């Protein structure tokens, strides 16, 4: 078959890939970005489509603008599990047509020299002396199958690791995800009958029952159009998603007219500490793939714009030094896990305990204020449950009579302080990843235990 030769190849053009296709760009290398979707799909995967201010502002990431904007959000409304009890948590939010902001952050890849193929999909690794050296791409639009060299491979492929998962199981990259560590989650954007009330704050849900180890949402996109779904926890026996939106929808949607639904559908979203290593020899993984998402609220397109980045800042520097070996690459790990990494280890610690409480128990610590909205939002935006706030918490939580999983606050912010330290101290070198990926599920075995 025909083969090329690029410098880099990145495989899938989601936030991920057009990120590190955008940062990447105009640095003096030949890229290559496939996607299996047309360019009018790219993008389209579900999603709540909401994302941070702050994630774009931390990257200096252009805003979304005109038709790329579906509305702007100034904060999220927290429910209790009784509804008794609402936080407002304000912080500014864009509500995104995804697939036009997607698409626009690849065309502006392509202006600045980034070539990309749509409707092609990377079937195989070319792995030859030890090293991701490229892929065999179908492209459906030529029929024609092609072998594509590269120094480095940016897998973006999102949920599915369908390209790193077909790599020598003994490789670090190719590590997978346990049933536990995700939640499946499905989401409809329907009009409504009435105008939403307050349509620039998003609303979720908590409620063990109804979204067992998720949420519910109902995440405005206009005056009178919101994207409305939930998600739960994967690998607990429950019963399909879909059987809890239907059951549920009218309790948190009302006011949606059924007649006018415009898209549905699902996908896994990774609720984990990221890939141990998101480098190894002649390959980056990001996004969704390399498990980028932060594991208490879900929201990965942020991460996965951060992760892009680390990945162009990696890559560029192994080109500097003519070393694509993990050690070459290296930097993706310490980048990551500084930007967002270790914030999502602590998280993932946070998720765990806060998928084990009770309805009750968070009726009671919402409605005593156990911690303070602005707390909440620095445990989400920092991965920082304060000892301090953890002290004053536990006085509350003092006053309660019945056994309850909250009197592990304490504890629980403790394992999330050594894991976040843990992971600020990640190895300077792949010699010394396996003896600390030991200590990190050392910290993570102990801690889970601890909740029993
Ligand atoms: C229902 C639901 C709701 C939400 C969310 C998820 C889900 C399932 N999340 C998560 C967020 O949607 C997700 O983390 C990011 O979109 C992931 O971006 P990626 O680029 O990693 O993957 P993404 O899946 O977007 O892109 C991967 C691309 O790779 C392509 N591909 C795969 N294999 C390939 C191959 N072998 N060859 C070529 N191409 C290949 C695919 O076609 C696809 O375009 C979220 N986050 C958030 O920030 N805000 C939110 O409101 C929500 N809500
Ligand atoms: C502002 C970003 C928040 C939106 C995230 C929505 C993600 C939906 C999936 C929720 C499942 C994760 C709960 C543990």
């Amino acid at each position: 078959m025909k083969e090329l030769k690029y410098d880099v190849l990145i495989i899938g053009g989601g936030f991920a890939g057009s990120s590190a296709a955008y940062q990447l760009s105009r640095r003096g290398l030949k890229i290559l970005l496939v996607d299996s979707k047309p360019w009018n799909r790219i993008g389209d995967k579900p999603c709540g489509d909401a994302v941070s201010k702050a994630h774009f502002d931390k990257l200096g990431m252009p805003y979304p603008k005109g038709e790329e904007l579906e509305n702007k959000i100034n904060g999220i409304k927290l429910y209790s599990p009784d509804m008794q009890t609402v936080w407002t948590v304000n912080g500014e939010g864009f509500e995104l047509n995804a697939p036009l902001y997607n698409q626009r952050v690849l065309k502006e890849a392509q202006d600045r020299g980034v070539e990309i193929w749509d409707l092609t999909t990377a079937m195989k690794p070319i792995f030859e002396d030890g090293y991701v050296k490229g892929a065999v791409l179908f492209n459906r639009r030529t029929n024609e199958e092609l072998t594509v060299y590269s120094k480095v491979v940016v897998e973006a492929t999102g949920y599915s690791r369908s390209f790193r998962s077909k790599l020598p199981p003994e490789l670090p990259i190719t590590e997978d995800l346990d049933d536990k560590d995700a939640d499946v989650a499905y989401r409809e954007v329907l009009l409504t009958k009435e105008d939403i009330e307050d349509h620039d704050y998003l609303r979720i849900f908590i409620d063990q029952e109804t979204s067992p180890g998720g949420y519910w949402w109902y995440f405005p996109k206009g005056k009178n159009k919101v994207n409305v779904g939930l998600g739960i926890q994967g690998g607990m026996g429950y019963p399909s998603i879909h059987e809890y939106y239907k059951k549920y929808l009218d309790k948190y949607a009302p006011d949606v007219d059924k007649s006018k639904l415009l898209v549905k559908g699902g996908a896994l979203v990774p609720t984990r500490r990221p890939l141990y290593t998101m480098a190894w020899n002649g390959i980056i993984v990001i996004g969704d793939s390399g498990f980028t998402v932060n594991p208490v609220h879900g929201g990965g397109k942020g991460s996965a714009m951060i992760s892009g980045y680390c990945a162009a800042k990696a890559i560029l520097s192994a080109f500097e030094t003519g070393d694509f070996s993990a050690s070459g690459l290296w930097d993706m790990n310490i980048c990551y896990v500084n930007e967002y990494g270790a914030k999502q280890a602590s998280l993932d610690i946070f998720r765990r305990f806060l998928q084990k409480l009770s309805n009750d128990d968070i009726n009671y610590g919402m409605k005593k204020k156990i911690i303070k909205e602005e707390d909440l939002l620095e445990a989400s935006e920092k991965g920082d449950l304060h000892l301090s706030v953890a002290d004053k918490a536990m006085r509350v939580i003092s006053g309660l009579g019945r056994p309850s999983l909250l009197f592990k606050l304490k504890a629980v912010a403790e394992s999330m302080k050594k894991i976040k330290e843990l992971y600020l101290n990640y190895p300077r070198s792949p010699s010394s990843l396996g003896s600390w990926r030991r200590e990190v599920d050392n910290v993570l075995t102990e801690f889970n235990k601890s909740l029993s």
